[PDB]
C-alpha cells in the first residue's frame, strides 16, 4: 500500500482550509493552493488563528505547549498558487474550490498531466457527480469522492466516495487517510446528496413547507424538533447554518434533474430570503436575524 | 379560565401510565382507566417502579422523603374499568388506546354524553385527524390533541393539536395544563403528523430507501447521520427504537390517505421484518439483533 504523507488541498475556503488543518495537524506534509497569494494569506491565517484557539483550550495549563504545538501544525502547511508545480511529488489531492463542474473538470484535467502516477485525486464537491469530474481524467481508478462538513477540524464524519471506476485500493488508501485524520470514514455510491444531505436537505424542505403552508411557527418547529426528535439545531436553525443559498442551490439541482419529483419543488420563502440576500449566518440574516458580530 | 385539575386518563399502556404519572407527580388528580383490572395492576405497578427509581437517586440522603413523595404520588392515581362513571366531573380526558378510529370515535362519542360541561376531551392520537373524533362528539369546542413523546416522563416535549372547531380558551387551557406537567408545548394544526412525526416518519423512511437502492450500509447510513449531522440516534437504531410495526402503521395510513406521494412508498424491507415478526428492541429484532 502506499500511504499518504503529501497532501495537495485545493481552495482554502471554509472547506479547504479546514481540511489543510487537520491534516496538518495529524502529522501530513500540506500544501494549500488558492488564487492568489493575498486568499492564500488570508487563509493561513485563519488557520492559524483556528489552531491557537484550540491550543488556548487545549494547552491551558502551559502556553508555550500550546505554542509549540500551533507553530508545527502551522509550519507544514505550504502555499502555491499553482496546484501543477507540486502535484507531481504529492500522494494525494483534495479539491475544494468552486461549485461549478466545468471549472472544477479544467483543474483536473490539468492537474492530470502533472501528478505522479500513483497520486489520488479526490474532490470535496456536495452536489457534482464524482463520476463526472473523474471522467475530465485518465486517472478514474484514482479519482473519488472524499467528502467532509463543516467546521472540518471538528466534525469526525468524512464520506468516502466511490465511482463505478475507483478501485479498491484508491478506497482503501483515502479510508485510511480519513482515520488518519482522526476521522470516521463511510462508504457511498456516487449518488446525488450521498448520505448525509441526501437525508438532511429533503428533511429541512419539509420543514420550510409545513411552515409556509401555516401548519406552525419556525420557533414552534425548531423547539419540536429539537426536544422531540433531540437534534441539536430545530431546522431553521441548522438551515441558517449551513447556508440558505448552498441550500437552494443544492435542491436546484436534484430539482432541474427531477422537476416532476415533488420532494425537489423550489421553496418561494427559501427563494425570496436567498433573493434578498438573506443567506443565514453567514450575512447576519436568514430566517432568523443574528447579532451582526 | 379553566384550570385543569382531576384528569382522566384512559388508556394505561406506555403513553398513558406515563401520563399518568407526569400528571400526578405534579400535583393532579388522576384517574386511570382500561379494559381489565390486571392491566390496570401491571399499569399501576410500573409506575410506582418508574416513581421509585427515580426518588432512590434523589432521595439518596433521605430515604424517608422519597418514599413518601412515591406514596403521594401513587396515592393521587386512581384506576377504574369504567370510562363513564369517572367522567362525570373531570376537568380533563386524555385518551391514548388502541389506534383504532373506530373505537376511538366509540369511545368519545359515549363519554360526550357524561362528562360534565367544562371538560375538555384530548386524543395522544399520532396518526389520526383530531377532526375526525371530535365531529363524533358535540363538544368540538373543547376537543383538542395533546400528543406526548415516550419516555412520557422524560420527554419534556408536547404537540397541543387545535382543530378549526377548537376553543381559544380550550387551548389555552391545555398549553397551561402542558406547563404545569412541567412540559413546553408547541402548537401545530390537525394536519397528519403534525410537526415532529411529520418531519421525522418520511425522514425514516428515507433511509430505508437509501439502503434499499443499495447505497449504503445501515451501519454507515447510521453513523453518518451521528457525526454528520449530530443525531443522538442513527435512523435504523431509532427505527427499532420507535418499533416497527408503529412506523409502518402511520406509513400506511398515509399512502392509503394519498397514494400519489412518493413520501409514503411502502418499503419492502420494512413490510417484511413486520410480516415476520421483528418490531425492534420491543421484540428483540428489528432491523438489528437485541440482547
Ligand atoms: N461549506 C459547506 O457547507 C460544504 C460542505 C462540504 C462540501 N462543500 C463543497 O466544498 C467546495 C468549496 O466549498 P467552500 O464552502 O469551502 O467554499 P468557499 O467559497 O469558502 O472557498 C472556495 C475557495 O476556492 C477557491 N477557488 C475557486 N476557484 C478556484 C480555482 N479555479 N482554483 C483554485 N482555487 C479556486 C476560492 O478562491 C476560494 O478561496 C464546494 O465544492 C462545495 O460544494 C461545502
Ligand atoms: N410511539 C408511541 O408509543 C406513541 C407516541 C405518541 C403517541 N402514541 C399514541 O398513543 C396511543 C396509545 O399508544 P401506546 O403506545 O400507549 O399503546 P399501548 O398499546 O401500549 O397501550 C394502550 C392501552 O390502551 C388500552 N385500551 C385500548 N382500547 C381501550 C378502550 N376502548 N378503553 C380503555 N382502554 C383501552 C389497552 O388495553 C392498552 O393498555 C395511540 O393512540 C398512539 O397512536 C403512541
Amino acid at each position: 500500500k502506499i500511504i499518504v504523507k503529501h497532501v495537495t488541498v485545493i481552495g482554502g475556503g471554509l472547506m479547504g482550509a479546514g481540511i489543510a488543518q487537520v491534516a496538518a495537524a495529524t502529522g501530513h506534509t500540506v500544501v494549500l493552493v488558492d488564487q492568489t497569494e493575498d486568499i492564500l494569506a488570508k487563509s493561513k491565517k485563519g488557520i492559524e488563528e483556528s489552531l491557537r484557539k484550540v491550543a488556548k483550550k487545549k494547552f491551558a495549563e502551559n502556553p508555550k505547549a500550546g505554542d509549540e504545538f500551533v507553530e508545527k501544525t502551522l509550519s507544514t502547511i505550504a502555499t502555491s498558487t499553482d496546484a501543477a508545480s507540486v502535484v507531481h511529488s504529492t500522494d494525494l489531492v483534495v479539491e475544494a474550490i468552486v461549485e461549478n463542474l466545468k471549472v472544477k473538470n479544467e483543474l483536473f484535467k490539468r492537474l492530470d498531466k502533472r501528478a505522479a502516477e500513483h497520486t489520488i485525486f479526490a474532490s470535496n464537491t456536495s452536489s457534482l457527480q464524482i463520476t463526472s469530474i473523474a471522467n475530465a481524467t485518465t486517472r478514474q481508478d484514482r479519482f473519488a469522492g472524499l467528502h467532509f462538513f463543516n467546521p472540518v477540524p471538528v466534525m469526525k464524519l468524512v464520506e468516502v466516495i466511490k465511482t463505478p471506476m475507483t478501485s479498491q485500493k484508491t478506497f482503501e488508501s483515502l479510508v485510511d487517510f480519513s482515520k488518519a485524520l482522526g476521522k470516521h470514514p463511510v462508504s457511498c455510491k456516487d449518488t446525488p446528496g450521498f448520505i448525509v444531505n441526501r437525508l438532511l436537505v429533503p428533511y429541512l424542505m419539509e420543514a420550510i413547507r409545513l411552515y409556509e403552508r401555516g401548519d406552525a411557527s419556525k420557533e414552534d418547529i425548531d423547539t419540536a424538533m429539537k426536544l422531540g426528535a433531540g437534534y441539536p439545531m430545530g431546522p431553521f436553525e441548522l438551515l441558517d447554518y449551513v447556508g440558505l443559498d448552498t441550500t437552494k442551490f443544492i435542491v436546484d439541482g436534484w430539482h432541474e434533474m427531477d422537476a416532476e419529483n415533488p420532494l425537489h419543488q423550489p421553496s418561494p420563502s427559501l427563494n425570496k430570503l436567498v433573493a434578498e440576500n438573506k443567506f443565514g449566518k453567514k450575512t447576519g440574516e436568514g430566517f432568523y436575524k443574528y447579532k451582526h458580530h
